[PDB]
């Protein structure tokens, strides 16, 4: 019904609820995650994993309670729990907006000896950010599931080479399952997190409000909280020396991204490579049919294409059409739909269908397996080649400030030379809010600029380039937009 | 150093520390659970992931907070979110216990069709349940991970099935996976879950404080939560109905009933189908040997186990002696110990000792494979059938309740013929509370027996068997016990 160029924000409820990927729920910022997303999430989670477990990551669990003591050692967004029934606790108990205090006194019980290093630990769960903003689904929630990863090295070069390690998977996790392309890039200084040494970030665009969101993080946190907690281990010479620190998360707010970047006015379009249905089966059920017939070819050729690794689903039910099935399935972003009734059947062939383009192909059931094989891998590249030609024309390279509102206007990221001095960015900050206002008196959520990133591919910078607000020398490009 | 007949409680505190499964924290009853345990949680929970799949069970994920008018609709034990940093919550809102409340509303509203059953969910997640009694590691603690299932049917007789399916699931669990004997019963009335129409379980026992402990739960909940949350369905004829409904759920606790049934004095010992590492490999490492050749067969050795999907791990830290090794992966209980030095090599064998009996057996290379796979299904069957016999010695069949005490001193089960009054119930409880307080005053933690559970497995019962306690007709065989 809503056009996803017209009103993205109804557009993209009517995706995310008519294909019941959420339930809404009593509690304002607080989503009912269905199994037609919660599907996605376990395959993002189980390739993450799988990847980290080859780092030698390994999972645990942590309780989701910390001591006040503990934990102030921000503070509006903290849930506390105050009362057992109707009795008061003697001290105030918070629930988890991230593990750092939870888990660091135990590091520094563990790590006694250099043999104990590096320590690599994860875990999947949820935390609870209490804002009284207004939540989007996915994007920014009060209880968000995530994984957040900590480590624990003798050298910070160590440290730094496992945050880069974890960039790449969260860029894999992006890119190559959820076909979304990302932004490599280092936090400015009044950006990253305040209690590490430098905080690096993918981030993506959503075209059509123009926004950058941060797509998952990745910290070195050197000696910070190493001399916070007293984490330290010994050489083999004797000497105390404190270890150097990393954590990383990444959350449910792939899956939006994911629903935002690929979707269409039909609803959702899933990547084939993290689809729970890759191919939907529809049966032509005639009432003057071999009905019988068809079923069984149906089933054999799920079968032969379960032997692929293709996930497959029949929908026989006799009680809805097959225009009704064509779109209930659209909806839901299932990647590929297969056609068969008597006559595709007497020509021994298939009609398939793929979702992101509507193109049809008809496709002998020898050639079945390898040709839909083919298919999901050219619908996933396509989709992300799409999506990463829209992230680059949704940046404008500029060199003054002048440019700035109008590529706002166009909804667009700027790219700028930059002297990276933090005071710039708030007064760039303040100063776009500004004009952002006025605009809208003269149009008839917020409107800031702030920093993205400062992006690891560094275009070329000439000689004596100057910042484009303040027109001091200029250091590096460095991405801003407005944001989530 | 404790003796697990001795002081089993610090045997039991010994062997999860010193296996590193288990931190403690500073907010009492939680424990932070480290890799060594999570690893077999991640192993039992893919096992029953994979098998409610087959069933059409999809996971999902619904919030941890529940509005104070949803759950009133057990109090003490419900941990209350009253305050968001300093500032109050116009309601407070409660930390989930279990998720009746949370997820029966969208059910109400998912549901308006027999086209829509039977529905099927089921979550992975954490529970609160705040008591101030003193806790014990993964059996009794106040957050604890589970999954909670929670289905609804058509039909009586179709929920019934699941619910039975899901006590097999479990049985198997326990029997199949962790080689914990379970039995299989039906609860009392008054042990029953009270939102509920009946109560199945299985239950286990810990020979070394005579105590039965609940495994597992899974409730057929028939129509009553139907009524309470207004959740019908039409039928084809189009007239309304309430649905029919199941919940079920099983914990960490798992792991700790698995370390107290096959662990010894040494302390852990895992049962090969859940143990992350099932054979570790110990090159012995002489100062005046070719260690480079011994490493590279040990690596080789590796290598060809687990093409046969065993998981090994080499050993071969220089600063530790072999008996250090040795002793240290016994401790973490390891099934399977692999030795090699120079003369295994010279005589192409290696040396293999299982944790459980300590036997030792010589293998050939060509052999390794297929013995060690034999010998970690013997190691599998032997713990199991030894837990079994314990069980069965554990339980005395009794016919009058002047035999009860007797049993209870030599920690014992009962099982006898009961009229299945629940008045009777609560009367044995405060009855054997009271003579179990007298017997501590003549020696120099409560004593109360209660049901454990009325066995699906019923012995013949002669006609005119009275109830062991009232004298009134007997009804069926109830197991009884002092109890978790
Ligand atoms: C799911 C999710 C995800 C994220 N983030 C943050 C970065 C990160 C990445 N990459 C992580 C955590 C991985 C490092 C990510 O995923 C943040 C939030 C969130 O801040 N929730 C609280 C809240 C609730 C709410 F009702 C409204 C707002 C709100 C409205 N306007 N504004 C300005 C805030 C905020 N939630
Ligand atoms: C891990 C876990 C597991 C279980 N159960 C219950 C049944 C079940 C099974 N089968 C479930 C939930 C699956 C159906 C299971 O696993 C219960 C508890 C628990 O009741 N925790 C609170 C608490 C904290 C605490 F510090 C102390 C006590 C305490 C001390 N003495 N007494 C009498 C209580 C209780 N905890
Ligand atoms: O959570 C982090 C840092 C990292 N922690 C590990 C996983 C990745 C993550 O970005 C930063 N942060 C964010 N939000 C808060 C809200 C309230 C209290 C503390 C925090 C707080 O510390
Ligand atoms: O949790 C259950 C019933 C089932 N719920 C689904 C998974 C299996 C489980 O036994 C019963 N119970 C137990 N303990 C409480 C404590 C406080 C409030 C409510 C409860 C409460 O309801």
């Amino acid at each position: 019904t809503a056009k996803k160029d017209e009103n993205f924000s109804e557009w993209y409820t009517q995706a995310i609820v008519r294909s019941e990927m959420i339930e809404y729920y009593d509690i304002s910022g607080c989503y009912i995650m269905r199994p037609w997303a919660f599907h996605i999430w376990e395959k993002v989670q189980r390739f993450f994993d799988d990847e980290i477990k080859k780092m030698g990551v390994e999972n645990s669990y942590f309780p989701m309670f910390v001591s006040r003591h503990k934990l102030e050692k921000f503070s509006p967004e903290v849930a506390w729990v105050t009362h057992y029934g109707d009795s008061p606790l003697p001290e105030k108990i918070a629930i988890r907006p991230t593990s750092e205090t939870i888990m660091y006194p135990a590091y520094a019980k563990w790590i006694r000896s250099h043999r104990d290093l590096p320590l690599k630990l994860n875990q999947w769960c949820s935390v609870v950010r209490w804002e009284f903003k207004q939540p989007t689904p996915f994007l920014r929630t009060r209880e968000f599931l995530w994984q957040e990863g900590h480590t624990a090295h003798a050298t910070e070069e160590e440290a730094w080479e496992l945050v880069l390690d974890i960039l790449e998977l969260y860029r894999r996790w992006y890119e190559e399952c959820l076909a979304v392309p990302v932004i490599k890039g280092e936090k400015s200084e009044g950006e990253k997190f305040a209690g590490g040494k430098k905080t690096t970030t993918v981030e993506a665009f959503i075209p059509e409000n123009g926004r950058g969101i941060q797509a998952a993080t990745s910290h070195l946190l050197g000696t910070n909280f190493a001399k916070m907690f007293e984490i330290e281990f010994e050489d083999e010479e004797g000497h105390k020396r404190l270890v150097h620190q990393t954590s990383w998360g990444c959350t449910t707010r792939s899956l939006g991204v994911m629903i935002m970047t690929h979707g269409d006015d039909k609803g959702l379009v899933i990547p084939p490579r993290v689809a729970s249905v890759q191919v939907v089966i529809i049966p032509i059920l005639f009432k003057d049919e071999n009905t019988g017939e068809i079923l069984g070819k149906c089933r054999e050729l799920k079968t032969m294409l379960e032997k692929a690794d293709i996930r497959v689903r029949i929908d026989d039910r006799s009680n809805y059409t097959p225009g009704w099935k064509y779109n209930h399935w659209e909806v839901k972003g299932v990647p590929l739909r297969l056609e068969l009734g008597p006559k595709d059947l007497a020509k021994g062939t298939a009609r398939v269908v793929r979702r992101d383009t509507g193109e049809a192909y008809q496709i002998s059931w020898a050639d079945l397996a390898p040709k839909l094989l083919e298919l999901m891998e050219g619908i996933q590249r396509s989709l992300f080649e799409k999506a990463k030609a829209r992230l680059h024309e949704g940046i404008e390279k500029i060199s003054t400030f002048d440019e700035v509102m109008p590529a706002l206007n166009r909804k667009h990221l700027v790219l700028a030379p930059w002297c990276e001095d933090p005071e710039s960015e708030e007064q760039i900050k303040k100063e776009t809010q500004k004009l952002s206002e006025i605009q809208a008196i003269e149009a008839g959520m917020t409107g800031a600029m702030k920093t993205l990133c400062i992006p690891f591919d560094q275009p070329p910078m000439p000689e004596g380039t100057k910042c484009f607000y303040t027109g001091k020398p200029a250091k590096r490009w460095t991405l801003w937009g407005r944001s989530y």
